[PDB]
């Protein structure tokens, strides 16, 4: 009893589609910025696995300039700003030790 795609990842908080190239959060699509967009994007589909600012801003930009976090660290700021979500739902989008940022440990997906 619910419309969702089976192609596309869809999390217990945001959705991201392909065929949309675009986000959903809470049954509203969600803005962001060009990069906010790809740090999400990859964000997903490496879900359960630590995402590194290092390993997060190479599918931002992909090029051989290391050391690039400056970006990482204003997009994620961006991305919990925006996501701050509270009455509908927590911030799954939570931060590991100083190891990352990982989901929630009340969201994954097998």
């Amino acid at each position: 009893g619910t419309l969702t795609p089976h192609k596309t990842i869809s999390f217990g908080s945001l959705t991201i589609d392909p065929v949309n190239r675009q986000v959903l959060l809470g049954g509203e699509n969600v803005a962001l910025s060009t990069a906010d967009f790809d740090l999400l994007w990859e964000l997903a589909t490496h879900a359960g696995q630590i995402m590194d600012r290092d390993a997060l801003l190479k599918n931002l930009r992909g090029v051989t300039y290391d050391g690039m976090d400056r970006s990482v660290d204003v997009a994620i700021s961006r991305l919990r700003k925006k996501l701050l979500d509270n009455a509908t739902e927590p911030y799954r989008i939570k931060t590991v030790r100083n190891k990352g940022y990982l989901f929630a440990p009340h969201a994954w997906d097998n």
